[PDB]
């Protein structure tokens, strides 16, 4: 024990001997002098490299520009900005507009809602387990929180359609800044977790006191919600009348409901989309299911079809050749410089001090080193002539015209296989093989846990 | 010809050879990383250094405090600053002031007069010399330039006198932005410069006509300066009377004359002071006189006496220790941190990528390196216990109180040695021997060019 | 062109200070060599010295990204007290010796290289050299994509039109007899290039060029006193 423990203590004689022989070493004597000054990535980044990198010009584009940037502003929205990104470029194309946007703040309005709505039930259902359990006291965390996944955007069309956000935008200060929205919300629903597991302790779960309970509790919600944000204008079934001007100034009026708006007009067809992620903790080929990740109680599970990195890219590149934007999900914001709008691995110098990084994709899923965090939305890739395979990526990110180049980042195809994961396409643009995993039936996924590193973006 | 301009010209394939070799080295890999980023400056500062060399200790100091620390601002001033600085601590502590000031401004405006009207007479006396010489096109390069010695600033002290700053201050824009005004006036001198020789070319300098030419010339330069600054309102023989208020907040009224002031409250005797100068590239112990740099007509010349480094520090201690500040000369803002106001040669890590400096003292002024440009002023040092001898200078600077720390400076020794060049101390305070160097007749002064790197301070 | 420029100026300053050994420390020639050997300015013989052994190549593959680009003044200043060391070095030895002995011609290699060194420091060497060939994709007006692969030699010629032998400068300067060709002794980059030279002419007959190159459709290079006379906010 004693010298185990010695051995394994910080000694200073030890430490103060690596210090003169480090001293001694010209790079170390340099490094340390300009990381006592600056930040690291400031200091590292390669100029010599991001000459080369930043490379906006993309041989393989879909036809509809990004108009305007969009910025989600202080919010975990990521997720319901690409996928609507994605929609919105139907719409300017098929009604010939010069800028628009679908309702983010709609979608944001029902699933905080939702969220929670489906906690009090999480809670009713987990009252069984210890109030100090892993499950409980990740419930209990971050309720509100604003990031979600595909399946829950789906979730949440399928019940309530799009609108144009010309009708219901980003006018809260909530939408912008939801911070202490979701803190006050997340303070009331820690304690209307108590009284349910209270009142649980003596009665089942479909007792009328508990019934009642959770219709109060629902009630409070959706009180301290609209105090907020205003519940949309129109239902989902409920017709609503757009006016808008088109490129040439003439003027058109689309009397819709919310539900026909999302099928009709943005095009989207709720069974098609599927995602496909390449997480090599796992086989290729399996289905992978998070456990319990949802918003609408009831709603589609967050499921994707592991795959490799050849897969993942010849599908993004025959998606943008068949005109259609690629929402994906990736780690933001590692090795990503917000100011060119470059997302490179080799962008910085680490090298050079010394620092190099071994650990594998695999690996730093599995060791917490890596994790998807933000959906962004690519429009377009440059397919080297030669190779006939992608070299970097158009991607439109949603931190407003002022972020990376007019709101654009370039990423390179090595970030992609290495810190991006998820992509979402349809059905039909998969390989038999592969949609039949979908189809098939009894194709049994892996379950991980809803806390699992391949969940909710923000 | 054709081998030797071939071997000494600049080869693609040599230097792309160089440039791989180089780039196999991991301290050029970081320091061209680093150095494409940041000012090698900022890049450089050596925060392991700074932590030590900035000490703001000082176990020698002159007994009144700077109040308040002066800003000469967009003018090359600082030998008038500096000078002014060391006598207004004698009113400060004689009245029992706060804060207070003699008139920088006061000096300023006859400065500027006598020197264009010295340009008047230089020309004058030059007119024998091609238009073309070096000496005629040094006097017309800054006839007006602000900057000036310590025995321009006992030149106008005897012919004009003090007033306190509250009688005159800095109020016009010229005074704290001078370009303008110092072009507006050079252009008209140009003129007037041509004027003379084309009008010599025919006539004598004691001829009518230039004697009267001279005037009108005079005439028009006082016009020009009426337009940019005021006369000062007082007469150097002139009463005045200036109510101030002292520390204990009793009113109290002098009535003097500028020539009375300087020596009855600025206590300045203009008979003892003497400039010492450590100047390598002539023998010590000689005395050294810059020709023609002046201001008054006929008035005193720049006299220095070289002496060696031990012999300037000793007396810029004892003077400290005598209660007097000490009027110095340097090279601004060579190894000079104006954030942190610390001045020191080794304060960046130059030597971590490979730049060294081996040219020595003497050869750097020789070589066009390094030269004196601005005054400042000592107000403590700090005497090591253990050595007797002087650490660091505690230095008052003219460019507000947010430059450096409040204002001030702290100078390591092997900085003063090395980038600082002349001080001022009184004859009195000077070895016999070294006393006798002035009063002794025929010591023939090293005579050096107008144009020296050893002249003016801004 | 400004990589090229200031390399070329370091080791043209070497050479000046060799050829002017025999000229005392103080004296104007020397002190003037001293002054600023490396200062950024030029004259359009400079400009077409560099393309000449240079070429031209588009800024999408080397531009303005690092600081000395649009901050030379530090750069320049490490650089000049390095030359300013140099310059006694070379002086020293050659009071000795002859500037053809082996020792000179040895001490002024180590030099460039080390003035070398201390560029790509501050900004990397071109990615391609005068004759070699780099690939260009740029998009135009309609988006289409498009690629030329081309050398900085071909380039200049060939996309950016500069036939390096036909422009000649003009310039009014009423000191001399209009007519008179005017040559600025030494001033340059590139050791043994092309001279600064002048026709000097009338402001009829500057004039009248102007504003034929500009019927032309030609723009026009020109020289002046900035900024005597100028309302920069206006312009």
């Amino acid at each position: 024990a004693f010298q185990g423990a010695m051995a394994s203590s910080i000694d200073i004689s030890k430490i103060n001997s690596w210090n003169k022989e480090f001293q001694s070493d010209l790079t170390h004597q340099l490094a340390t002098t300009v990381l006592k000054n600056y930040n690291a990535d400031d200091a590292l980044l390669n100029k010599t490299r991001l000459q080369k990198q930043d490379n906006r010009v993309f041989n393989t584009v879909v036809s509809t520009d990004s108009t305007p940037v969009t910025n989600q502003k202080s919010s975990g929205r990521a997720w319901l900005f690409a996928a609507t990104n994605q929609l919105r470029l139907n719409v300017l194309s098929e009604l010939n507009l010069k800028e628009f946007e679908l309702s983010q703040a709609y979608l944001f309005f029902y699933d905080k809602l939702e969220k929670a709505n489906y906690f009090l039930d999480q809670i009713v259902s987990s009252a069984d387990q210890d109030i100090d359990s892993r499950l409980v006291q990740y419930l209990l965390a971050a309720p509100t929180e604003d990031g979600g996944q595909y399946s829950m955007f789906l979730n949440l069309v399928k019940k309530y359609g799009l609108i144009p956000k010309d009708l219901y935008g980003d006018l809260p200060y909530s939408t912008t800044a939801s911070r202490k929205w979701n803190s006050l919300l997340t303070t009331k629903l820690r304690e209307f977790a108590e009284t349910l597991r209270t009142a649980l302790k003596e009665r089942s779960a479909d007792d009328s006191i508990i019934v009642t309970l959770r219709e109060q509790m629902q009630r409070e919600i959706f009180r301290l919600m609209s105090l907020f944000m205003d519940i949309p204008p129109v239902q989902p079934n409920e017709q609503f009348t757009w006016e808008y001007v088109d490129k040439d100034k003439k003027i058109h009026t689309i009397k819709s409901t919310p539900l026909e708006f999302a099928s009709k007009y943005a095009k989207l067809d709720p069974s098609t989309p599927v995602s496909l992620i390449n997480d090599p903790r796992h086989p290729y080929g399996k289905l992978i299911k998070i456990d319990r990740l949802g918003n609408v109680l009831g709603g589609d599970a967050v499921i994707y079809l592991n795959v490799d990195n050849e897969t993942l890219s010849k599908l993004v590149v025959k998606r943008l050749q068949n005109n259609k934007a690629v929402f994906f999900g990736s780690h933001t914001p590692k090795f990503m410089d917000k100011k060119t709008g470059v997302m490179d691995i080799e962008l910085w110098n680490y090298p050079a001090i010394g620092y190099n990084l071994p650990q594998q994709k695999a690996s730093r899923i599995r060791y917490h080193e890596s994790l998807m965090t933000h959906a962004m939305l690519i429009t377009g890739c440059h397919v080297d002539e030669t190779s006939k395979l992608p070299l970097r990526y158009r991607v439109e990110n949603s931190w407003g015209k002022d972020s990376g180049k007019d709101g654009l980042y370039v990423m390179t195809q090595k970030y992609f296989e290495e810190y991006c994961f998820q992509i979402v396409v349809d059905i039909n643009e998969l390989p038999k093989e592969l949609a039949s995993k979908f189809t098939s039936g009894k194709e049994e996924p892996i379950v991980l846990p809803i806390w699992d590193p391949m969940g909710a973006l923000a």
